[PDB]
């Protein structure tokens, strides 16, 4: 009757214990003294039960860490933990022997020592000798930390409901180290990884032509990221095109020395009196800014944000909403570059071209949110620059908070196309600066609840003024000014705020900083 064994679960644990009694009917008695290990490092959570339950079975973190037993590979950054059992690149202090009371197997973190900074390991780099390790502490249970880089689970499908494809699967081997990774991530049989630094998160591959990927829905913990000029290329210009180089530095004005009339203003603290309305814009200080027009009709549909001489965002909504029926192919639309007049046509000025092919942003949901409301458009043929049209310099999660701290306002450049799916209107580009607002009192001002992908910008109102939210076009772009590298970055990419209707208040826009990543699988996906 070893069912039985006067289970402990009523005598050390439904109620406390302390040793003998787990003597009187207990053999084996070394295993005695494994459990008395466990037991002596979950010891100041001894009520409730369950915590201590818990405790014991260790994929759990208490106080110091000692009595963890699950099995975490990996530190807090993403080196690979070097073997117990092993002396390159480190030569232990504390073998298995010397310390025979935690858990020395394979590589998973432990605190034999129990340093102050809890559970941690060997590393694999030469250079870190013991590198602490972030693993669930008890009773704060779900929340996958960054990103999913450190995701050793089990996910095998996307967030749309389809499964994922074989990391070998004839091509889905092909195209694989077709690019470069962290290796000190298992790429285990159809389970969501994210191998290559994606701010975005896990995914995994799809039916359909070569490089499909979804992305897999994991509660991750939330980031607030709201804590000639040198910027490195991180695109490869042959699939990208060329532009990343001398992006966000605008012809007439960065090249020529010129601050304009607005941009100064900027740099202030909200001068506690000194607001500025939405004015025209003078050329060349928006020079990426594209629009989207029906072929037949000739109808003006929604706003954009050239990246390069190739790719543009726009936003999902202005090309997919089932709520209307909106769904267009490549063929039944175009754009135009470098315009200034809405109605006018630029002539030699302007550009006009045509897509190639469109990408929805494969975790876009209207059903609840607009969430990840961001589209990609390839041209037909490349674009030339000039004065007039220029490129974007796009940001990566260092530069939010470098840029939502040090810089206050930024700025929301349009033909207030937005607000005009609603009237029945500026007949030039209108330039207006915005300052970021507090996300907290942002949420506690409106219905539709905020992830952080999203944010909110504007003004406050002190019951006599009227909302100026709603500046700008449908998809545009709202951007920001480095005080450091001097390039313009773009930061949202303008939504309904509300509708836009509903305001007395404030304006919001989708971020772009973990877009990154998506963006280079698709470039590659299309092609070179
Ligand atoms: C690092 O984590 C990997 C991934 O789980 C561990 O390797 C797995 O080990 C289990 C059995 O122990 C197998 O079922 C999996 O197929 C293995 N996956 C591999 C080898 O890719 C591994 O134990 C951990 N590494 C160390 C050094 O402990
Ligand atoms: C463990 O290292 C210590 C170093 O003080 C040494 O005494 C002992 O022989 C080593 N044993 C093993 C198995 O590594
Ligand atoms: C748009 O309609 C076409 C059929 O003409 C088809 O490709 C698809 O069902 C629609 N697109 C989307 C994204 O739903
Ligand atoms: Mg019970
Ligand atoms: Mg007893
Ligand atoms: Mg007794
Ligand atoms: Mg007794």
């Amino acid at each position: 009757e070893e069912v039985r064994k006067g289970n402990l679960e009523r005598e050390c644990v439904e109620e406390t214990c302390s040793y003998e009694e787990a003597f009187e009917a207990l053999e084996s008695s070394t295993a005695t003294d494994v459990f008395w290990a466990k037991y002596t490092a979950c010891e100041t959570a001894r009520t409730p039960r369950d915590k201590l339950a818990a405790c014991l079975e260790g994929n759990c973190a208490e106080g110091l860490g000692t009595n963890y037993r699950g099995h975490v590979n990996i530190t807090r950054s993403g080196i690979e933990c070097q073997l117990w059992r092993s002396r390159y690149p480190h030569k232990p202090e504390i073998n298995s022997t010397t310390h025979p009371g935690a858990d020395l197997q394979e590589n998973f973190c432990r605190n034999p020592d129990s340093s102050t900074m809890g559970p941690w390991c060997y590393t694999t780099d030469p250079t870190v000798r013991r590198q602490e390790c972030s693993i669930p502490v008890c009773g704060q249970e779900q929340c996958v930390p960054d990103r999913g880089q450190q995701y050793q689970g089990r996910l095998a499908v996307t967030t749309h409901g389809l499964p994922c494809l074989a990391w070998a699967s004839a091509q889905a081997k092909a195209l694989s180290k077709h690019q470069d990774f962290n290796s000190a991530v298992q790429l285990v049989e159809n389970f969501c990884r994210n191998p290559d630094g994606d701010e975005e998160g896990v995914w995994c591959y799809v039916a359909g032509k070569p490089g499909d990927f979804g992305y897999c829905d994991l509660n991750y913990c939330e980031e607030a990221v709201e804590e000639t000029s040198e910027y490195q290329t991180f695109f490869n210009p042959r699939t990208f095109g060329s532009g990343e180089a001398d992006c966000g530095l605008r012809p007439l004005f960065e090249k020529k020395s010129l601050e304009d009339k607005t941009e100064r203003e900027l740099l202030e603290s909200y001068i506690d009196g000194r607001i500025v309305e939405g004015s025209d814009a003078e050329i060349g200080m928006s020079p990426w800014q594209v629009m989207l027009f029906r072929k037949s009709p000739q109808e003006l549909l929604c706003g954009a944000s050239l990246i390069s001489d190739r790719w543009v965002l726009t936003a999902a909504h202005c090309l997919l909403y089932p709520p209307w029926d909106k769904n267009f192919t490549e063929n039944d639309l175009l754009v135009r570059i470098g315009k200034h007049s809405r109605t006018r046509y630029e002539r030699n000025i302007e550009k006009i071209s045509m897509l190639e092919k469109i990408y929805i942003h494969p975790r876009y949901n209207w059903r609840e949110n607009l969430d990840r409301d961001i589209a990609l458009m390839k041209l037909k043929k490349p674009v030339a620059f000039s004065d007039y049209i220029h490129p974007v310099c796009l940001p990566d999660r260092e530069t939010a908070a470098s840029l939502l701290q040090a810089g206050y306002k930024g700025r929301v450049t349009g033909w207030g196309n937005l607000k005009e799916t609603w009237t029945a209107q500026p007949s030039v580009l209108q330039v207006v600066n915005l300052p970021i607002v507090e996300r907290p009192v942002c949420k506690d001002s409106t219905r539709i609840r905020i992830t952080d992908n999203m944010f909110c910008a504007g003004y406050k109102p002190d019951e006599g003024k009227r909302g100026d939210a709603c500046e700008g076009d449908s998809g545009g772009p709202f951007v920001m000014k480095s005080p450091f590298n001097n390039r313009w970055y773009q930061m949202g990419i303008v939504s309904w705020g509300e509708g836009c209707d509903r305001d007395g208040k404030y304006g919001f826009y989708t971020h772009v900083f973990r877009l990154k990543k998506w963006i280079q699988k698709v470039i590659d996906q299309f092609g070179e």
